[PDB]
């Protein structure tokens, strides 16, 4: 039985310490840059070569990719549109592959020979992220670059680890936060928010760096918490930072709630500690970020927020309370109608 | 100011009690066979012509670390084959020595995925030598060990490059420290390369070796951060370590910053152990062998100096202190070998040839 209870108790908590306030956008934008990367994104898996290597239920796809144009419109808010589309078709690949089961070992035998040489790699996921890297990397410098090809790479580790349901033996206390490390994308996701066309890579190197090393568990940490609703009854999860840490550190479900949160109040502590007194363009993009990715995760359907918000609706009990203003706040700037962007539908370009 | 050795010695001798740290049938000739063999082939490799024009390294300091790096994995890959160590101490050979670049990797990084897809030569010299020899190391692993060995070093070649800025981080940035340790560590390189597909089944063997990796990349860089300590204590060169940045970043004092190594150290062993003992046997005994392979190679390397320590606690009625003496000759005892028995000729001997 999910833990309701200590869910609002937890997430009151986070949101209220982050004073979580977007001001990202105007709603005309908002729908002015979702279209755009929904746009773009979408004629690009409707053409038969993705259509046919990226083996995707379509209702799925059509999902993953509105779930990912709101992510990224909604926290990379100071890059172009341009940028928002091409990583908006990155993290899409990243979420299909983040939901899918697959054994990688068959197509991996020759992952390097095949790298090295400049062959199409085997496994189709790799084929066509690899063949469309390019269109997410002429947006930054070399050192950023290097940081999205590290994560990503990091990442298909992750999906691979979490193909075999194991939450680590108990008393291994470094898994946990191994495997979240490695299917985090906090690399990926740092490094991306710094674009060549806005930042100077060489003039902000040690900012990016330290942004990218702090960044990182802030935003594992955050969706760790945010989206324990979803993940719980759901099988392709399970094997999830707070679950592990149940498993490895034997503790309670209670204690590793408990355990993540003062980890995400201190990631946050710092977050501001170190970034206040820096490049104003630099926190603003630190800052958009952090509350446009928690608006997300309150209003987008992958993690079905909604279903708390209605069974705790009525009775007074504080938390409820304040969890339910915390979601109306992101509800009246986010909770954007998909029938004004997301459109056409994928699979209607794809079989045109 | 001057060096905690009462709190050192302690923090070693229970380092290498909770690891049980005792003899081996890994005999003393057995080493130098090993030695010899790892040495001889690395030797030639990075004595031929082309290596020898695109590896910009002093030669004295390439001889130096070929000789420690193959020290370090003759002694704590103890269970590989002779091949296997020799194509991995020319891997980690490479690793150590990219620390001697100051050049700045921007120039060189500006096409590194387009070249690397289309499967052009790298324009980094580092990487073109690199990636041409990997294959050597990856034929003796499966798949998924192969991917964590090409993700480590990569990794590492990232850390190397932040740290040509000398950077210990800003301070209030406590996540800093372990995420530029982990960066330049090679933990899943390392972790991965202890499980030839010709003793261990990837597949069958899935779940220990991915918390082998998991649980052995902090140790075995805590453990290099511990004993590194005094050789670096006060070194005014060195100025950014796992500690000296723990102190710059949480805003502490090098004492406390010592005594947070020391700790996540010591609780990291008693975990390997309390988590492989009763795994499988060809496991727990590679992880067992590297452990005490990898103390037995920071004893024995001069490059860390802890015969300076030895030799001033040798005579001391204290109980730590005979325990740190006893292991440390256990330790020479089995592993302190003359580089004349193994270490010849010098690369440089074979480049002019
Ligand atoms: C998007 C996918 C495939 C997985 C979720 C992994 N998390 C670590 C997020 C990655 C993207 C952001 C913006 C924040 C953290
Ligand atoms: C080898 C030395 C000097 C120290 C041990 C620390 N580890 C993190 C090493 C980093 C570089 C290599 C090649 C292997 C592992
Ligand atoms: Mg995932
Ligand atoms: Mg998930
Ligand atoms: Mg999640």
């Amino acid at each position: 039985n999910f833990p309701t209870e200590y869910f609002l108790n937890t997430t009151v908590r986070l949101l209220e310490y982050i004073r979580y306030r977007d001001s990202n956008y105007t709603r005309e934008e908002r729908i002015e840059n979702l279209h755009y990367a929904y746009n773009k994104a979408a004629h690009h898996f409707a053409q038969p070569r993705q259509q046919q290597l990226l083996k995707v239920d379509p209702k799925r796809l059509q999902a993953s990719l509105q779930t990912i144009v709101g992510m990224v419109v909604y926290s990379w808010a100071k890059v172009s549109k341009e940028c928002m589309a091409d990583l908006s078709i990155h993290y899409t690949y990243t979420l299909v592959l983040d939901d899918s089961k697959d054994d990688p070992y068959p197509t991996m035998v020759n992952y390097f020979d095949d790298l090295q040489a400049g062959r199409e790699q085997a496994h189709p996921w790799w084929a066509l992220v690899n063949e469309h890297f390019p269109n997410v990397l002429r947006h930054f410098g070399p050192f950023c670059s290097l940081n999205l090809i590290r994560s990503t790479l990091d990442f298909f580790e992750g999906c691979w680890i979490e193909q075999y349901n194991f939450g680590g033996f108990p008393g291994s206390h470094d898994y946990p936060q191994f495997l979240r490390r490695m299917n985090g994308l906090g690399h990926c996701v740092g490094a991306s928010l710094w674009p060549k066309e806005q930042f100077n890579e060489r003039s902000l190197f040690l900012e990016i760096t330290s942004a990218i090393a702090q960044m990182e568990n802030w935003m594992v940490w955050v969706n760790d918490l945010m989206s324990f609703y979803k993940e719980f009854d759901d099988e392709r999860d399970q094997i999830s930072l707070v679950k592990n840490y149940v498993v490895s550190d034997e503790i309670s479900l209670h204690e590793a709630l408990e355990k993540l949160t003062q980890d995400t109040l201190h990631s946050s502590k710092q977050m501001v500690a170190v970034f206040s007194d820096k490049d104003p363009q630099v926190m603003d993009t630190i800052e958009c970020f952090m509350h446009g990715y928690v608006t997300w995760h309150l209003c987008d359907r992958r993690f079905r927020l909604s279903e708390i918000y209605e069974k705790v609706k009525e009775e007074k009990t504080e938390d409820a309370q304040k969890f339910c203003k915390f979601y109306e706040q992101a509800a009246n700037v986010g909770a954007v109608s998909p029938s004004e962007w997301a459109y056409p539908p994928v699979a209607q370009l794809a079989n045109v």
